[PDB]
């Protein structure tokens, strides 16, 4: 459980926002890229796995799942690469709802920055700090620290 | 002390590596930028503070300490911006030692990537996972989680 993350890709202003969600807490990291390519996904995962203990990643689509660059990064980083098929058929709805909420947050800060990438990082900040009550950031630290503490 | 971070800026291959260290654990995040400007430092801090609970940052120099773009990001993110003067005079050697170690790691992976930014993120991964027997990544989550609970 504490090592599991889900990748998610969404589009806004003709750019791509790649998101990784820590499935047990709802904590996220996100970046703006020009387009989702295996190389960008690989580098996003290498960043993520240097910062948090990423044991398993459910990939967002079959292109990333197949990408040899992605598989090379997963190998390098000790990550088990898995599919992101909604085996629980409520996973597709959860992912859609997350993107809608993320885009709502982005719209709430959009005017405070020139560049979309800045507004996305403001939106990561607001989501991870939001109380609902613990925040996502509190939950992920409690989850991982319990895992041997 | 669980919210305290130190910024640090080092140079390699004619590029700038900006580093934030979590003082109590030694955990780091790092990025490659063309040059240290207020805008890049501000954006780096906004990313950091969306991901970890950053209460105080000791800035790496007086230009960032003065930068109104940095001060605006610190206000936005709820960060107390402080100087990074080694009032504890060993603090100078500790920072240069960290840079030399980081550049050693980078040299150990440099050949496995075309682009410096990828080698820096590999180095972040290796440092944060290194056992010294707990890792930096383990220490920071234990520090912050003990603070929550
Ligand atoms: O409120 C949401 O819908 C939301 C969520 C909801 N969420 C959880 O709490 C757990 C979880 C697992 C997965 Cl697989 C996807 C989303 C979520 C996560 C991230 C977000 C969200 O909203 C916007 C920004 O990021
Ligand atoms: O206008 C922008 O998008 C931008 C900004 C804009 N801006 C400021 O000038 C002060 C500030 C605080 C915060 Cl919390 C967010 C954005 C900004 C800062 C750094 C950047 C930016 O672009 C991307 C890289 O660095
Ligand atoms: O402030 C939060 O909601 C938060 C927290 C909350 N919190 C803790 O549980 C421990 C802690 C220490 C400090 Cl000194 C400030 C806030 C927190 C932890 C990690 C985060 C957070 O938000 C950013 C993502 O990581
Ligand atoms: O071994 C080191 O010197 C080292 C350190 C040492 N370190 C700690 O453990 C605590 C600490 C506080 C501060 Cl203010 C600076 C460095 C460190 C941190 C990060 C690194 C390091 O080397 C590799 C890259 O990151
Ligand atoms: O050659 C690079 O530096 C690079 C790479 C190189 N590379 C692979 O092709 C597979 C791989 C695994 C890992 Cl663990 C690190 C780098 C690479 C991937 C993504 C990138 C890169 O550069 C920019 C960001 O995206
Ligand atoms: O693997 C580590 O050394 C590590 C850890 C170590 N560890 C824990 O304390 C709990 C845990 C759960 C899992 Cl499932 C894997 C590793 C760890 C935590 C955070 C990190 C780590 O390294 C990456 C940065 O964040």
């Amino acid at each position: 459980s504490p090592g599991i993350w889900q990748l998610d890709c969404t589009h806004l202003e003709g750019k791509v926002i790649l998101v990784a969600v820590h499935v047990a807490s709802g904590y996220i990291e996100a970046e703006v890229i020009p387009a989702e390519t295996g190389q960008e996904t690989a580098y996003f995962l290498l960043k993520l796995a240097g910062r948090w203990p990423v044991k398993t990643v459910h990939t967002d689509n079959g292109s990333n799942f197949t990408s040899t660059t992605v598989k090379a990064a997963c190998w390098w980083a000790g990550i088990k690469q898995e599919d992101g098929i909604p085996y629980n058929p409520q996973s597709q709805g959860v992912i859609e709802s997350m993107n809608k909420e993320l885009k709502k947050i982005i719209g709430q800060v959009r005017d405070q920055a020139e560049h979309l990438k800045t507004a996305v990082q403001m939106a990561v900040f607001i989501h991870n700090h939001k109380r609902k009550g613990y925040s996502a950031g509190e939950r992920i630290v409690d989850i991982i620290a319990t895992d041997i503490q």
